[PDB]
């Protein structure tokens, strides 16, 4: 029996949902439940993005599936084919080419690498130089889709191929949205009006009695699941706040990405959220129509670096440089503290729009020896060892993997008491303090208190380690194990 | 070594060129030289049209060739209807007054199917529709059973591109179209051949590629549909020998031998004469004209386009029955034959004129017959495929045309012993008529001389008998065996010179 985690794709830079899905996959393998990520969009680069995270046997993409290119890995010279075997002439432009048959312009080629061992696309031209067809190659090397062009380079139809070149899907467009999909599957032909219907057909082919689906990218996956039979069990996963305005719990509309789910609640066996605090809110809002269960979206890995080698007082913030994170407040906090703590430092690890504003605010206060915008760091392990405490000054949060990591490194945290995440991970006077939202005077008081009393910081450090031990991998595994078993048990 | 007779296709009703190519194939087969008809146009009925006349191994069609369907015959019958209902679970709604079906998946309209036969055994096409009932694709089926071509539509069912498949469904050719003067015109052709891709701008270049794939040293090509085949051969190397075959007068204006432009259909051949090893024409008379016109730059040879079978049927069982075997078209001037009977009936009222053929002029000829009171004397017999019983009591054939070509019909009536009086017009009458031997040649449009000569033969049955015997003897010069000998000698000499 398989557990399927249904998102949409994998970007160059993984998103929160994409990381959550791969993480949940790893957890399931570890505990001995089979699991696979399920992807939907056509993405001829998907194998390239999966590479550093997940193996090809750990995912099924919908187009791969019908193109008979699932579980397929990279193929092992185009320029030697076009010259030595085909006798064409190539005039470089980029990593591009014009392919001529003697004097005749035939094709425009585009590669990725300067080794020109990975073909991207090839445009075809008629006798009047009209672009008639574009051939799109998969990073694994096979020809994946040819697009037929009309009028002012408008998409008329597209043909999708298996690696041997057989046509497996056809799409027909009017102005450009799909009006028709043809699929060659199981030795016959299937017809669909749109990609949502194609999605539901895919889900029905995947399912065998006993499997469980999770709906993770709900703006795409809920409409698909809404067209599949109720005998196919699926759980909805919310990775963010469920309503547009968190202060109108009862009346706020559901977020657009969650509408199709919440408007068909009876289709879902349960809803998963990351925090008890969110579970209680969602339960109330939906009048307990279906179960809601809190399962953390990550766990505390075992520590492999030195911990709490203190000496400079190092404050840290691990947060995207975004408005909601209200990072200027921490710069203000440092402006106040530095007169009491001359060797204080604040390191802020993240990225986003607020970079310029924040850096200029540092220049304005002369705090360039005290506050550092560190940018994004892949590995933060070395940064926590001398970290005295973490700061959260956000107006809104989600379950923080970063917070769990720093708590695992013994770094206590002072945070505003906003939904969702801090209440889950912080018990005041245990592993840190929760501060009234936007109360910057109380923030200053607690931060200064922990700095003034290193024995308080040490004790809050021991609480941090204990808080992290509560969210261990094994505790997380056991929550998922019992959830899946109980969901399936009730379905059948 | 193979001889290839390159025409375009075969219709349900064979044209003169198509007949000439099949006749030539049968002579080469009897002779023992390998021969094959070569066809160019995409025609998914071609196997059906060919079945009455040649075998599958007797021809190579260009599209069949690249579709890996050359020499393929008819598949076992397939009941698409049971496939669509029992296996696919579709709903089939018959269209009344048709062999058609609308095909549904529940409430969703998917497909419109057209069958050739009312037994629904020959699927012809299936149209596909999108969610807005737009017709986006047409699947065209070969009569042999396989899906031959899918046509992609745009806008108001205009042809954008076409994909051609082998019988297993692999794409072997692609064609892209742009419109001109309201019609689709090829702008690009892609061909999957020899594990490669080949690119062309038009059907002439594809044809030229196809000729090059067929040729091996020793082979010989005949260009029979020169409006298409000469532009093809002009794109092939002079190492490939080709003979141009003319099937009609070579110039627009027969009365300006030296200076008339060539007919449009022959223009590409005559403008590249050095490409061709020889020209074949049907009559000695045309040979002399063409030789003179091209200043003997390449050999010109006359070989008749068909042959005569000796007749076992009753012959000349002689009412005075005049006959005309002629399409009802203005060039034949059949109204003059009405005028002849109008004059003649006074002198023998037992006369009859039977006119075998069809065409636009039939109304006008009926009017004249009624006008002259000739309804019991002149008959428009329509088309008759077999004429053999009609020849047995025929006194005399008439030709009043202002232009002609070599006539297999006249050859057949001479084999049945029917003598002939004809205007002396090019081409054909001088080939098949020797004055006072099997008939008479009359100055063109001299109706009075026509009257006098016809009356003379009616008045002298012993002359009719003499001319009838000359007709038998004349026809026997065009025997199967004489034609074979001509073809054998020609091919021998052409190959020797080329090599």
């Amino acid at each position: 029996s398989m557990n399927y985690f249904v998102g949409n794709s994998l970007g160059v830079n993984l998103t929160g949902i994409e990381k959550a899905i791969i993480n949940r996959l790893n957890l399931f393998k570890e505990m001995g439940r089979p699991a696979q990520c399920v992807f939907l969009s056509w993405n001829r680069y998907l194998y390239r993005n999966a590479q550093n995270y997940i193996t090809s046997s750990d995912y099924i993409n919908m187009y791969d599936f019908f193109q008979e290119a699932t579980y397929l890995e990279r193929n092992e010279d185009w320029l030697s084919y076009w010259t030595d075997e085909c006798h064409y002439t190539l005039k470089h432009v980029s990593h591009d080419f014009r392919i001529y048959d003697q004097e005749r312009f035939l094709m425009y080629a585009h590669f990725q690498d300067p080794k020109y061992r990975i073909l991207d696309y090839v445009n075809h031209f008629d006798s009047q130089r009209r672009k008639v067809k574009r051939d799109f190659y998969d990073v694994r090397g096979f020809l994946s889709c040819s697009r037929i062009l009309v009028d002012k380079q408008q998409t008329l139809c597209e043909f999708f191929y298996n690696p041997e070149g057989d046509t497996k899907l056809e799409k027909y467009f009017s102005y450009p949205e799909v009006q028709k999909i043809i699929v060659y599957y199981a030795n016959k032909q299937y017809f669909f009006n749109n990609e949502t219907e194609l999605g539901a057909f895919f889900i029905k082919q995947l399912y065998q009695h006993g499997d469980l689906f999770f709906s993770d990218r709900n703006v795409y996956t809920a409409p698909i699941f809404n067209l599949t039979p109720e005998s196919i069990p699926v759980v909805a996963v919310l990775h963010s706040t469920h309503i547009k305005n968190i202060d109108a719990l009862d009346s706020s509309p559901f977020k657009n990405v969650y509408k199709a789910m919440f408007e068909n609640l009876s289709r879902y066996r349960a809803i998963i959220v990351s925090t008890e605090q969110q579970k209680l809110d969602v339960e109330k809002r939906i009048n307990h129509t279906i179960p809601v269960v809190n399962i953390p979206v990550g766990y505390s890995e075992t520590i492999d670096t030195p911990v709490q080698t203190l000496d400079s007082v190092k404050l840290i913030s691990v947060a995207r440089y975004s408005p909601e994170k209200q990072l200027h407040q921490q710069i203000e906090l440092i402006k106040r503290l530095v007169s009491y703590v001359p060797k204080i430092e604040l390191h802020m690890y993240g990225f986003g729009s607020e970079s310029k504003k924040l850096n200029e605010l540092i220049q304005k206060y002369g705090l360039e020896n005290h506050v550092y915008l560190r940018g994004f760091l892949s590995n933060l392990d070395q940064e926590y060892s001398d970290a005295y405490l973490s700061l959260i000054t956000s107006n809104m949060e989600g379950f923080s993997l970063a917070l769990l990591e720093s708590l695992a490194h013994g770094v206590p945290v002072i945070s505003y008491d906003i939904k969702y995440g801090p209440n889950e991970l912080i018990t005041s006077d245990f592993n840190g303090y929760l501060i009234t939202k936007n109360d910057e005077d109380a923030l200053f008081d607690k931060v200064k208190y922990v700095i003034d009393h290193p024995e308080v910081q040490q004790r809050l450090s021991k609480g941090s380690l204990a808080k992290a031990q509560q969210y261990s991998k094994a505790s997380l595994i056991k929550q998922w194990d019992q959830f899946v078993r109980l969901i399936l048990e009730h379905h059948h």
